[PDB]
């Protein structure tokens, strides 16, 4: 795993819920071929056997809560190996949990190359969460409050992205609009490590 990882580049294609990260994420695989792997589906697909621990994360993933912070990396190291052999690099969508430190992800995988943040929310996620929420009769339908749900999102990820912006490694995409508004950028980050 790692031996290949150290040799391969890691990429994280993700951002804010309702921005449209995933929309481009796979489109990336379509463009360069970065392995599309979410830190969630890793345990979601692992719950089969992993069902031992699956007890909690199984519902969390359904709860929208936080995914295992301990497994995300070991699994992230698990998500790359199966492709590193043929993958120049790989995509990490869904995001692990939280940084605010740095020394953790690379501590398992071994080498972080690029980090993407699909920046939407005040303008977009508010307008997006609706069609996905309201048509379903959800709460995300808070097109008025979504700004604040996104505001509170700042205190969480915002101090992180910027933190990575200091190193100039993270690249926030502008999902503040349509697919192309978010996509012309998703590739900027992908072409930045290239």
């Amino acid at each position: 795993m790692e031996e290949k990882l150290k040799k391969t580049k890691i990429i994280f294609v993700v951002g804010g819920p309702g921005s449209g990260k995933g929309t481009q994420c796979e489109k990336i695989v379509q463009k360069y071929g970065y392995t599309h792997l979410s830190t969630g589906d890793l345990l979601r697909s692992e719950v089969s056997s992993g069902s031992a621990r699956g007890k909690k994360l199984s519902e969390i993933m359904e709860k929208g809560q936080l995914v295992p912070l301990e497994t995300v990396l070991d699994m992230l190291r698990d998500a790359m190996v199966a492709k590193v052999n043929t993958s120049k690099g790989f995509l990490i969508d869904g995001y692990p949990w939280e940084v605010q430190q740095g020394e953790e992800f690379e501590r398992r995988i071994g080498q972080p190359t690029l980090l993407l943040y699909v920046d939407a929310g005040p303008e977009t996620m508010t307008q997006r969460l609706l069609k996905r929420g309201e048509t379903s009769g959800r709460v995300d339908d808070n097109e008025e409050t979504i700004k604040k749900r996104l505001e509170t999102y700042y205190k969480a990820t915002e101090p992180v992205i910027a933190f990575y912006e200091k190193r100039g490694i993270v690249r926030k995409v502008n999902a503040e609009g349509s697919v192309d508004s978010v996509f012309s950028q998703v590739c900027t980050h992908l072409d930045a490590l290239k």
